[PDB]
């Protein structure tokens, strides 16, 4: 029975450690139960690239992200997190929310701007605390993540 405080940490930590997964895997990462969730944050957004290449592969070409400054980057995944959530919440959307936050972070290194990864890692965090909190409570947390595949 987490906390909201719990759940929005835990969701920073994963944000982090999928975004540092997807950095080693691009090539451009020059520097229990939780490794369970990553795992399977991994594999889901890994299939959801794999399914939907043209919305979740080259996602800043797909929001006609030209300059990689701070409020063009923040404003693009806030407006993107609000659309994926107005319809409801599953798995599979806040996935896809993980995906984005990626997509951009991966974008933001190759172009010189490694330090705008805390600024997505901030911003997802607060749209969780905000948005999702309360739905990842009743879902038992985190860990529900494991019941999306067996």
């Amino acid at each position: 029975s987490p906390t909201d405080k719990e759940l929005v940490s835990q969701a920073k930590a994963l944000c982090r450690d999928y975004i540092n997964s997807r950095l080693i895997r691009a090539g451009v990462s020059w520097s229990g139960k939780l490794a369970e969730v990553s795992a399977i944050l991994l594999r889901l957004g890994d299939e959801l690239e794999y399914i939907r290449p043209n919305v979740y592969r080259n996602i800043a070409r797909q929001l006609n992200i030209s300059l990689h400054s701070e409020t063009v980057v923040t404003d693009a995944f806030l407006a993107v997190a609000a659309q994926i959530f107005t319809a409801g919440i599953t798995w599979g959307k806040v996935v896809s929310l993980y995906a984005v936050a990626a997509g951009l972070a991966v974008d933001c290194v190759r172009h010189a701007q490694p330090a705008m990864v805390h600024t997505i890692v901030d911003c997802l965090g607060e749209f969780v605390r905000k948005t999702l909190v309360t739905w990842l409570k009743r879902r038992g947390g985190w860990a529900d993540i494991t019941k999306c595949v067996v």
